[PDB]
């Protein structure tokens, strides 16, 4: 069955992977090569089948896992796509809607003022029309009196003479016009930069860490400072001895939150933002690298900002002392907002940390000591 | 006909303003009073009518003119109402639509990105599906290989094994995922302060007052400096002798307008406001009382704004040399806007005078002399 040597090729030449016969395995192209039988050949096929099966199935598992991961990250990618589509719509919604609603409100206010003015002026026109009607009727009666029967025409003059003089003595009585201008666009856009702020939030205090220097009352809504007496401190798990302070109960140190408060002008102090990575005792110069950022104020006009560095920083004096501060917190890009809005309709920023040190802070604040009662400004909500 | 003296009442008692008769004027209530003949009384009526006619008609004129003036201011009130509603709509449209156009552009960008990601991963998954189909088809030879004649089943293994190994080995390696974040506040405010721009303006030069030292070309939009020579040419109203400068022909001192310009790197210069109602001769002795305010910079970094007074005012020293400036003009309150936009999507303000000086200005600006060729930088528009 060799077709040239007539032996059924029944020997494997593992040196040459060749099916061979007597002469084919003895000489020719396989003069000194290896010879294997066909029963051992089938046996070795049966022996090497399982590992090749396992290789096939493991490659299939690899590619199946790859496809599954590709489609899973596809659904996650489109989940992010749709979610940010909806979030973008949300942002537009808030801002655009607020602006449009306020504009419609101003439109109805102007319409109401115009309607009131129109009603008043229509009443005035009705009064003057009644005056004119009286004039016309009395003058036609005057024409009659002039050209009516002789004797009584000679008589009747004095009534109308006196009435004319008296109604001339009846003197008719002898304004609020706020029209727009071109600066309104610009100042309204300034007010929109103010209006970037969102709505109110959940507001409750927590007087737990109150060192006996300040005072909190009104169901934990009103907080101010005074000097009742001078008792030493008292400590709890996270309280302090010399660094008087007070916290708020809400603690959601991720995502974004916001609200506004007022402080005003206070004689002298230093305060800032606090994280657990540093010391908490005394009025020492704390290193903001360990989560204690400082900023001191005197004269309601002079601010020195203890830098993320060695010594304090100077701040250029503003054109007006500050009045009110709004706070906004988020942690995706070190989002920290603490800005002054002297009136709640205007806004210019102050500063921010452009470096990204997360340093999870704790909501807790305090102002420096009274020093004979010069440091008593309050705070509330809403 | 007296009913008490039986005399037809024919005497007026002007002493008692009483129409009486003969006996009534002789005795009774007018025993020694004044007497009028009553024929002359009818004559007095006919004679004295016209002046009282004029008085009553003047009262009617007062009423009519008062009503006319009130109604004229009424029509002006409703004209203002409708017109400022329309103007409010004009602003609303401009700003809101502009911003919406940008967000829609971002929407198309997001849709295209989603499509591109889908296309790439669809191509890869289709290739992998073809791979898996090939794997299954090649594995299907299982039945024949297991139960077919001995010899060829012993033989045919090698090249199919090698092809399987190659197609398993050729795995292509691959995240570019720009989803929104919380820095949206800062970057979106940058781009919204960019989108604040109203439309462009008509900008063309006028080389009539060009002192022959520098050169302007590119259809009167590009301007630069060189020194062929410096001869003082024939001079006109707004030409110069040593303080080289050149003006523009356009003068539209009404409405509101805006445009963009570039500055680049220049050694030292000065700028402010100049009007044609004052001098233009020599080294520009500018009178800030007449709307010619000066403000000087040197070293490319230091600017001081000279008021018409003893101490000029300081500007906090900036962090960066200027790149590009945008200008905006309006005439309701001396509205002057000059802000730095290094790239057209970023913007930083400088300052402004809140006072209202109409002061019809002349459009012209200029830099100091070449001074060793350091001041030979060109300028164009956007
Ligand atoms: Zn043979
Ligand atoms: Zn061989
Ligand atoms: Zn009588
Ligand atoms: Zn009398």
């Amino acid at each position: 069955h060799c077709e040239e040597h007539l032996d059924p090729l029944s020997i494997y030449c593992e040196q040459d992977r060749t099916l061979v016969c007597g002469v084919c395995a003895s000489l020719g192209s396989h003069r000194g090569h290896r010879l294997l039988p066909a029963a051992e050949a089938q046996a070795r096929l049966k022996t090497q089948l399982p590992q090749q099966k396992m290789q096939l199935q493991e490659a299939c598992m690899r590619k199946e896992k790859t496809v599954a991961v590709l489609e899973h990250q596809l659904v996650e990618v489109e989940e992010t796509v749709r979610q940010f589509r909806g979030a973008v719509g949300e942002q537009l919604g808030k801002m655009r809607m607020f602006l449009a609603a306020l504009e419609s409100s101003l439109d109805r206010e102007a319409e109401r003022v115009r309607g009131d003015a129109g009603v008043a002026l229509r009443r005035e026109l009705s009064s003057l029309n009644s005056y004119l009607e009286q004039l016309r009727q009395m003058e036609k009666v005057l024409e009659e009196v002039a050209d009516k029967p002789q004797t009584e025409f000679l008589m009747k003059f004095c009534l109308v003479t006196s009435r004319l003089q008296k109604i001339l003595s009846e003197s008719p009585p002898p304004i609020q016009l706020p029209v727009i201008s071109d600066d309104f666009k610009f100042q309204v856009w300034k007010k929109m930069f103010r209006a970037l702020m969102p709505a109110l939030e959940e507001l409750t205090f927590d007087p737990s860490s109150a060192h006996p220097s300040l005072v909190v009352s009104s169901s934990g809504r009103r907080v101010e400072c005074s000097d009742q007496k001078a008792p030493p401190a008292g400590e709890d798990t996270r309280q302090f001895d010399k660094a008087v302070a007070v916290v708020a109960q809400q603690l959601l140190s991720q995502g974004e939150h916001y609200w506004e408060v007022e402080v005003g002008d206070k004689p002298r102090w230093a305060l800032g933002v606090m994280a657990a990575d540093a010391s908490r005792r005394g009025r020492l110069h704390a290193v903001p690298s360990q989560g204690l950022w400082l900023l001191g104020l005197r004269d309601g006009k002079i601010l020195e900002a203890h830098v993320e560095a060695k010594e304090p920083r100077a701040l250029r004096t503003p054109e007006r002392p500050p009045a009110r501060i709004g706070l906004y917190l988020s942690f995706a890009d070190g989002v920290l907002a603490f800005y002054d809005a002297s009136n709640p309709d205007v806004l210019t920023p102050i500063f921010s940390f452009h470096e990204r040190l997360p340093g999870p802070v704790y909501p807790i604040f305090d102002v420096c000591w009274h020093d004979k009662g010069k440091n008593a400004q309050p705070l509330l909500l809403v």
